[PDB]
């Protein structure tokens, strides 16, 4: 399954897709959706927020790890969720991606297809994905084109609270993407729309 899927895809996206900033704007859609969701479930029952109270998007380069982080708090995603995420959304939306790619529809939008998070490909060679749903653990899921990675029950990761992160471990030849102006002009270009903060964190640089 994901092997197979994980492979097209890379392949696939980074054919058409030459402008690889656009992962930043798929990313903080899919952050803002999952904010949507835990927003209103807090309508209905205020205690969805006690895990985390504020509503956020951050987004933390780590030049010596090579890595950007895009963390929110949003509603998260249990085991069933991620498992549907990796078999029947990434199956059925693979298969509607790539009609609408061959249709020649416009496919300027990926996340309509379900299958935005692959966009990450764009720029990363692997993602980690750590997500932590008010009803269920904290799981961890590695994803690398080709890849079979297991779902896993994060013990030793740093607590998200309430929400996702994804790790982005950038390729060699793009680590631009982890420079602060470079990622602000990103944001601001493609999440005007956005209704939730969306936070850099900036480091002193020796020098
Ligand atoms: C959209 N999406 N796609 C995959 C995927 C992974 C592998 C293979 C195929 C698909 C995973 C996700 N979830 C997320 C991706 C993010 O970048 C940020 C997030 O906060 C989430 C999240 O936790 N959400 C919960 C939720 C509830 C209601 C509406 N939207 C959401 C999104």
């Amino acid at each position: 399954f994901q092997a197979e899927i994980s492979q097209l895809l890379d392949l696939i996206i980074n054919t058409f897709y030459s402008n690889k900033e656009i992962f930043l704007r798929e990313l903080i859609s899919n952050s803002s959706d999952a904010l949507d969701k835990i927003r209103y479930a807090a309508l209905t029952d205020p205690s969805q927020l006690d895990s985390e109270k504020d509503l956020y998007i951050r987004i933390i380069p780590n030049k010596e790890e090579g890595t950007l982080t895009i963390r929110d708090t949003g509603i998260g995603m249990t085991k069933a969720d991620l498992v549907n995420n990796l078999g029947t959304i990434a199956k059925s939306g693979t298969k509607a991606f790539m009609e609408a790619l061959s249709s020649g529809a416009d496919i300027s939008m990926i996340g309509q297809f379900g299958v935005g998070f692959y966009s990450s490909y764009l720029v990363a060679e692997k993602v980690q994905v750590t997500t932590k749903h008010n009803d269920d653990e904290q799981y961890i899921w590695e994803s690398a084109a080709g890849g079979t990675f297991t779902i896993t029950e994060d013990t030793e990761g740093p607590r998200l609270g309430r929400g996702t992160s994804m790790k982005l471990f950038i390729k060699e030849d793009l680590k631009e993407y982890l420079e602060e102006k470079r990622i602000r002009e990103i944001v601001k270009k493609h999440s005007e729309f956005i209704s939730y903060p969306i936070q850099l964190v900036v480091t002193k640089e020796t020098e």
